[PDB]
């Protein structure tokens, strides 16, 4: 499975969803997650993220390990997203800010 980590939060560019062959991204207010059962690990999304927030599960940084289980849990509750849309309004002010998990909205 590929995992969306911290830098997506409050950026949510959604470029990633274009390339997904199996449509396994699920949408929240200011973050996207990948559904781990559905992902086929084709890796096509992680060059597409502007925020470089997508990682192969086995490459998630040590200090972002929480995101693996978070993607798994929120994918079960959030709606599927299959079309790219506009980035959040202030997405590049937040692109690169560390510690954005405290801003996640359910
Ligand atoms: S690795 Fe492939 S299947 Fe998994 S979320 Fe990315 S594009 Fe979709
Ligand atoms: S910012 Fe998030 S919405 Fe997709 S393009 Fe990157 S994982």
């Amino acid at each position: 499975a590929f995992v969306v980590t911290d830098n997506c939060i409050k950026c949510k560019y959604t470029d990633c969803v274009e390339v997904c062959p199996v449509d396994c991204f699920y949408e929240g207010p200011n973050f996207l997650v990948i559904h781990p059962d559905e992902c086929i690990d084709c890796a096509l999304c992680e060059p597409e993220c502007p925020a470089q927030a997508i990682f192969s599960e086995d490459e998630v940084p040590e200090d972002m390990q929480e995101f693996i289980q978070l993607n798994a849990e929120l994918a079960e509750v959030w709606p599927n997203i299959t079309e790219k849309k506009d980035p959040l309004p202030d997405a590049e002010d937040w692109d690169g800010v560390k510690g954005k998990l405290q801003h996640l909205e359910r």
